[PDB]
């Protein structure tokens, strides 16, 4: 659960944290055979490749009704707003999932990792998550959309599970 | 997860410890702050109340698109065995799923409890589940249908779940 803070996320309606799906795994694999949260990382691991995927925007981006709505929950008609000053983004808590997440700059890819509760924070809700170093100089011309991008892999009494976040961000 | 081994379910094809279905709550109420297990028992109790419920067995089978095919993966229709001869019924294992349950034979309904959890077993899954007092007397003429509803609550991150489990085993008479 969670949203970009900053930038600062934006909703049109009810403000939320949670995802914008939670479906079945829709790479083929033994997705229950996974030993915790290193396990589904390695495998998530093993099937981007044999996948040959590259990030996991593509895939989310390529059918909205099961990945879910463009942006989630969040407005990406907000009034546009400055770019961090200081390379980083920031969450709105510690990430406390296993899984890959993205930023993108309109269609630059700024900050990629396979699991981005270890690579971003220590595991608890209490150490706010923070993704960096992200390169804003693409927006600083004539603003950009900020995309979040975030695949929690996910168990419930022994069955995986897919969590989609999405947030979209105007800067100016 | 788990089913009823004795008596011995039989399965239509696959063998399965798994819930016929998972489903968001059917019952409008504040299920994602409840505290823990015994909060979730707690509310079940309420809800039970003022929906007016006898048991879960009536809700389960109302729909068996939302509330998952009857008998969810069992054989109601395996070679029927003799009942139980100790007035017991065993799962598969321990019951590590807060929630009610209950036992039907025919139309009679023989056990119910609101925390099969608490009641029948330890919370481990180590220590084997077991039912009991069921009187099987109703089966001695003509056989009966064994039948075994349990409705599991669970979190996933915040968010409470229903998990329905459903068994039928044919029981023989003398
Ligand atoms: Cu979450
Ligand atoms: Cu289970």
């Amino acid at each position: 659960h969670g949203y970009v803070e900053k930038p600062e996320s934006e909703f049109k309606d009810k403000i939320s944290s949670e995802w914008i799906v939670q479906i079945d795994p829709q790479w083929k694999g033994d997705w229950d055979g996974a030993k915790g949260d290193e396990g589904l990382v390695a495998l998530y691991k093993e099937l981007k490749d044999s996948n040959n995927a590259k990030d996991i925007r593509t895939l989310l981006d390529s059918d909205t009704k099961l990945y879910g709505a463009n942006c989630g929950y969040t407005n990406p008609d907000a009034t546009p707003e400055d770019p961090p000053t200081d390379g980083t983004a920031t969450f709105s808590r510690g990430i406390v999932h296993a899984g890959p997440c993205e930023i993108w700059l309109d269609d630059k890819m700024v900050l990629q990792n396979d699991d981005c509760q270890s690579a971003y924070g220590d595991g608890t809700q209490e150490t706010i998550s923070v993704f960096k170093p992200v390169d804003y100089s693409s927006c600083a011309s004539g603003g950009c959309m900020f995309r979040f991008y975030w695949l929690a892999l996910q168990r419930l009494d022994g069955k995986t599970y897919w969590q989609v976040y999405k947030n979209c961000i105007p800067l100016s």
